[PDB]
């Protein structure tokens, strides 16, 4: 689990969005596994606006943060799960590292701020849903 709070927005994995997230829906993209809902309170997370390929992500299944090198956002095939059939997920970044289903929502950070959130895992790889291109999150 986990979310990003910036301005009047809450960014979560689309497959983990709650009834309240859907009742306050701003934007959602199934191909990216992203959902954004509106919030009453102000968020103070800073979104990174960069092309970094190194950062640190939080891994709840280990209660640890890990420094990782990660690929640029792209269309990557993702195996079927109880949330989605087998499909290509867009804006996804891969790194070598530990990830279990409950790790989705862990934030990936670089020197500039929030890069994205854990969205896929398995085979010793961790995938992150990029959020750096969503410039509207800051207004
Ligand atoms: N973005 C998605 O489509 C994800 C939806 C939740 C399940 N997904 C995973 O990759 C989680 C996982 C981790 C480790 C081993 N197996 C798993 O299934 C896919
Ligand atoms: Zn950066």
């Amino acid at each position: 689990s986990g979310a990003i709070y910036v301005g009047n927005y809450r960014v979560v994995n689309r497959h983990l969005a709650t009834h309240n997230d859907w009742a306050n829906l701003v934007w959602e993209d199934s191909s990216r596994d992203l959902l954004v809902s509106s919030t009453t309170a102000q968020g103070c997370d800073t979104i990174a606006r960069c092309d970094c390929q190194t950062g640190v992500y939080y891994c709840s299944s280990r209660r640890k943060h890990y420094p990782v090198s990660f690929s640029k956002p792209s269309l990557i095939f993702v195996e079927a799960s109880e949330y989605y059939p087998a499909r290509y997920q867009s804006h996804l970044m891969l790194a070598v590292g530990h990830s279990e289903p409950g790790d989705c929502g862990g934030i990936l950070r670089c020197q500039h701020g929030v890069v994205g959130i854990v969205s896929t895992g398995g085979n010793g790889l961790v995938g992150f849903a990029d959020v750096r291109d969503l410039l509207w999150l800051d207004e």
